[PDB]
């Protein structure tokens, strides 16, 4: 028992982190087989980042202008190209620690682990969610760019995020590993802001099932609701609409606990309309929305990698 | 910017996890050089665990009764001994992935990362604190025993915890790596309960400094206080006494922000006496006490390993 915000073990990703320097700009890269992936603004000086022409800046660079360091070892760059907002640096050595991996683009509401890195060295690991407004609530400083987010399934690392920038209010934005931004953001130092965020309804429901499994049951009421009537109530409280797909992914937790999804919705509806009256759920005074249904099943069943 | 509950990168520890089976009992072990460390109740059947005589159970075991598996490879056990509540299994192969390490006994109030494992394979990593009542608020299932807690300092892993048992209310108890329990607990399946816990005052203060650094400043008031008068107020709210040693370890955060420790104490005093009135600090509606001062400096300064 117990329920914690849990990250994936980071070792498989640690073995892929490198340092990339171009000129005086340094950030992190991801070394998979004989390719290093990193944010393209490594080729910018401080003055270039407000209105960069990346194609022009890249045309002026040769392979040898990129200093790639894996630990205390320089990797020789033998090719380079740009794909959307990432650079791909071909190196003459394949990373022997390359895990089985794929590149995935995740959906808003899905969670992943971030391995925050500086100068190619890991600082820490934490779990976060792709918010409905396409930001993440991370913890990132200068030099953190190129840190990656990932999920693990058995032996396979699915990379889903590479870090590029910080938006107002201390939230973070980045790309998939093909260099395409999540959300409407661009890698330029300009006036950009995230849209209004929304609470991830299906994740709150998943976390309420986690609470029941841990014996924190006070919020269960005696009612049910229709999906439509729940969604009318949730809307006012800035919760996203609950879809039938969301209901379906809650199926395993509903079957395990015997609590119909729409019954849990009735209990959540009451929490939104009446508050928690100084009570906590799994130690939290606010409803938590950064556990997916699969996160709850993994943690409560002890899935390993 | 941003502030997250952050774990250490787990890779160095992942490389040390193994599976230990004796009879039909399986749990995790820690493989460092040519020794595997694991909880001694691996030698118990289900019926032995209520009133075990570990010395007697161990006398009946030979080296070959211990099946140690590192991945898909069996490690030959060539010696065995018991030290307090841990078994030490000498194996004929040294772990090539052994990091620089030490064994430390941590103090209540200090934090560490846990790599939760089952059958020698990692499930997840999370950050926790040794509570004043010598439990941790973890997430552990059947078969999790032998999972370890640790800190990292540059290249050196300080192992401080090995998991043994779950107490009422879903909190967890274990030993240092010399097999000595934290707290008054014994590795026997008997009626045991943790004492009343207390809030880790110095950690709450550290987290309030983290809030200031992130620009969440609303709670700063215009007053100071004496250490004695603060401790009188904190006592009623089940906060531990703040010592001069605690004041001293807050020094770096106090110097960085220019907020005297006793001034922050005056602000905390007001939060305890008046509540937060529906406000949050760093997104939390409750005061957080599982960041140490050094945790805050590490995260806000980007310390790497
Ligand atoms: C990459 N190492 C950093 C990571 C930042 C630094 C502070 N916290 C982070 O997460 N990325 C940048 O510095 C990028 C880089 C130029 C400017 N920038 C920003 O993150 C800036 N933000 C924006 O311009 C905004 F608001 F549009 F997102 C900054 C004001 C420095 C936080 C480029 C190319 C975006
Ligand atoms: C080790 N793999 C498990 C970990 C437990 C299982 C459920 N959650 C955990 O953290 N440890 C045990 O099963 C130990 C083992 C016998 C009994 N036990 C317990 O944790 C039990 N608790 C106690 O006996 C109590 F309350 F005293 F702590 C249990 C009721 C199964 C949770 C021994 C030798 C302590």
């Amino acid at each position: 028992s117990g329920f914690r915000k849990m990250a994936f073990p980071s070792g498989k990703v640690e073995g892929c982190m490198v340092q990339v320097t171009c000129g005086t700009t340094t950030l992190n890269g991801l070394w998979l087989d004989d390719v290093v992936y990193c944010p393209r603004h490594v080729i910018c000086t401080s003055e270039d980042m407000f209105n960069p022409n990346y194609e022009d800046l890249l045309i002026r660079k040769s392979n040898h202008n990129f200093l790639v360091q894996a630990g205390n070892v320089q990797l020789r760059v033998i090719g380079h190209s740009m794909q959307n907002c990432v650079l791909k640096l071909k190196v003459d050595t394949a990373n022997p620690k390359t895990p089985k991996y794929k590149f995935v683009r995740i959906q808003p509401g899905q969670t992943f682990s971030v391995l925050a890195c500086y100068n190619g060295s890991p600082s820490g690991v934490y779990q976060c969610a792709m918010r409905p407004n396409f930001t993440i609530k991370g913890s990132f400083l200068n030099g953190s760019c190129g840190s990656v987010g990932f999920n693990i399934d058995y032996d396979c690392v699915s990379f889903c995020y590479m870090h590029h920038m910080e938006l107002p209010t201390g939230v973070h934005a980045g790309t998939d590993l093909e260099g395409n931004f999540y959300g409407p953001f661009v890698d330029r130092q300009t006036a950009q802001a995230a849209g209004t965020d929304t609470t991830i309804t299906v994740n709150v429901l998943a976390w309420l099932y986690a609470a029941v499994i841990n014996g924190d049951r006070w919020f269960l009421n005696r009612f049910t609701t229709t999906l439509n009537d729940f969604n009318l109530v949730a809307m006012k409280y800035n919760y996203e609409p609950l879809t039938q797909d969301h209901v379906d992914i809650l199926g395993p937790l509903s079957a395990q606990t015997g609590i119909a999804v729409l019954d849990m919705c009735a209990s959540l509806k009451e929490l939104l309309q009446n508050g928690m009256n100084g009570r906590t759920i799994l130690g939290s005074a606010l409803l938590e929305d950064e556990f997916t249904p699969f996160d709850v099943v993994r943690q409560c069943s002890g899935v390993t990698f």
